[PDB]
DNA sequence: AAACATTCGTTCACGTGAGTTCCAGTACAAGTCTGGTC
């Protein structure tokens, strides 16, 4: 339905589960399509150009700038 | 009376179950890098 509606997803919540501050996966759960294998629609582009990266990895493309084809 | 067969307590090797140490796979959480707009 939330599919349907165009919507993120839906959240699932328990009954009996107190409030916890930062804390992650206690009693609270999403589901998005994105997360269920095969719903979604996948792009195939191409790589037009590159950009320099951060710390971690420096010397070495980290991000790609894509285009799409005309006709 | 003498020779041969059987039996018995012993011995060794080999196989299987339980305890202990070490390492790989798994899980989760935090850190780091990135993307997009207003």
């Amino acid at each position: 339905e939330a599919i349907d509606k165009r919507e993120e997803g839906i959240m699932v919540k328990q009954p009996l589960s107190i409030y916890k501050p930062d804390k992650r996966g206690e009693g609270w759960l999403k589901i998005k399509p994105e997360y269920v294998s095969g719903l979604m629609d996948e792009l195939d582009i191409l790589i037009v150009g590159g950009y320099w990266g951060k710390g971690s990895r420096g010397g070495m493309m980290s991000h790609f700038l894509c285009a799409v084809a005309e006709k």
